[PDB]
């Protein structure tokens, strides 16, 4: 069975994450590589009426005070569900084509590389946790997201962005989504939780334990380092007062959410690719950064040419 | 491996009783079986305050023409999230415990018996459905909801009722909910999902590809105008040339996955508590047993399980 190598291409929007993807996918042969792209189209027209204008117009409004908590919330936890669509019914169809691990590290080229714009847990857990950092959605919202994140399938890698918080700020401000405000605060939470979450990989590659350090709780790089503090990763997120029982504990039901977030993670491959430098430097750093990523089996002699058409379909419909 | 028998019992609320509930509680008596309820709890204090209320003021304040359609869709589909936050992190959890078939009927009794209060197609599929039905869900959040729909694994035996509909607004008219308000529509919806869902399941079953039989919408097994893809020849779903655009094709796709592997049977609720009871205990000799992946798998799910019932369980 011919191997295959998917990589998500993730991270905080704003750094480069495209022009970096597009120029790597323009390095390849025609039909050796596939790029699914970000589905703009589904956002704007399929899925809804300008997705992204109305989160931001949202945000907006409950930050001057013209709507509360509870309505701003019903409107992010909807349009979270709109923007998580295509990435998750990808996945879906794309599962039972998934074997076993082949591995990069001494192992012949890929049949197929698939580039992926972002990964699931993008719109069911990074987004929507940086909107509880905002007072935008609830605790319980999220881990109800958590729960439906959907089983990690083998040779899962994903690949964060580093960018100085300045430099970030002047390449957001250059170029920005249809519908999209100009939100440092907002630009503040995202990078913090991209960050917990390159931590709560390493914490849970390292043996890491939420349970056994939920009590370190009261008052960053991936695939390198010691391990990170409790405090450092995801876990941090979910103290709160609506998850708190009586006597202090978490109840019952948001514990197995974190359970859930736990086993997700700690079986992907996560890496972090500098964006700080030149399109071509960075379309290099990827390049390199893709020689040592965990390829897998495909089930079916015709999974590979069944995906290229999934891929490109994708593309033509709900491409920009 | 010890093996393991799950029970989903599922189909429109209000069909049955509490007395025909309360047996179901002392069935979990024993130790080798346990029966997680419904987590009204959570509904109601935990995810949110009074869920259910808002989900049926919501609607009540679309039709007197207070909200619009859109405002009642971004509620409806929030609602819906709290509503299966329980039974999506049961399954998550319980997920990898579960092994592969273990010669089901025609064997030896079950080391344990697992009966839930509905499956998380309930909530993910079922209601939102019908509240799109009620104009007060866009088929695109209800398609978002099927892909989220968790894989089927075996052994997945899931109970829908029967009862006429007469019959059925009796029952229901005396054991309301609470926030609930006595909406015929609704109760017209959510029975006509479920009884398109039933054929949909023989429909795969014996055979049957939706992208085959599409066309049938427009122009030994049901047809597909009797089943839930019926529903998703909406004008949301289709391009300007009234092609069905490809991302809801795959979500159809996945729902043909998803529902084709279950096991349904149903259970005719026109009859006594004791009467229910019985019969949900025939049906038993005809699911499907499962084994389990490690040995101390049984004690983890009777400890989910009666962690749930204390915690979410009224
Ligand atoms: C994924 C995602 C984003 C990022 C996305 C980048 O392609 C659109 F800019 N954004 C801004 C958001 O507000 N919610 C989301 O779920
Ligand atoms: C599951 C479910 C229901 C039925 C459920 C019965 O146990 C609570 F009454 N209802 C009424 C609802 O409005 N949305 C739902 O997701």
């Amino acid at each position: 069975m011919p191997t295959l190598l998917r990589v998500y291409i993730d991270g905080p929007h704003g750094m480069g994450k495209t022009t970096t993807t597009q120029l790597l996918v323009a390095l390849g042969s025609r039909d050796d590589i596939v790029y699914v792209p970000e589905p703009m189209t589904y956002w704007r027209v399929l899925g809804a009426s300008e997705t992204i204008a109305n989160i931001y117009t949202t945000q907006h409004r409950l930050d001057q005070g013209e709507i509360s908590a509870g309505d701003a919330a019903v409107v992010m936890t909807s349009a979270q569900i709109t923007m998580g669509m295509p990435y998750a019914v990808t996945d879906a169809v794309l599962a039972p084509h998934i074997g076993g691990e082949a591995g990069s590290s001494h192992a012949p080229p890929p049949a197929l590389t698939l580039i992926f714009d972002r990964h699931p847990i993008a719109a069911l857990l990074c987004y929507p946790a940086a909107r509880y950092l905002m007072g935008s959605m609830t605790p319980q919202a999220v881990l109800a997201f958590v729960a439906l994140i959907p089983p990690t399938l083998p040779g899962t890698n994903i690949v964060l962005g580093a960018l100085p918080e300045d430099r970030h700020i002047d390449r957001l401000a250059k170029r920005q989504r249809p519908g999209e405000r100009l939100d440092l605060a907002m630009l503040a939470a995202i990078r913090r939780v991209y960050g917990l979450l390159a931590n709560t990989v390493r914490y849970l590659q390292c043996g890491g334990s939420w349970r056994e350090d939920w009590g370190q709780l009261s008052g960053p790089q991936s695939n390198a380092g010691p391990r990170p503090h409790i405090g450092d990763t995801l876990f941090t997120l979910f103290r709160a007062p609506e998850l708190l029982a009586p006597n202090g504990d978490l109840y019952n039901v948001f514990a197995w959410a974190l359970d859930v977030l736990a086993k997700r993670l700690r079986s992907m491959h996560v890496f972090i690719l500098d964006y700080d430098q030149s399109p071509a430097g960075c379309r290099d750093a990827l390049l390199q950064l893709t020689s040592g990523m965990v390829q897998t089996h495909v089930t079916t002699p015709g999974s590979i040419p069944t995906i290229c058409d999934l891929a490109r379909t994708f593309a033509r419909e709900m491409g920009e």
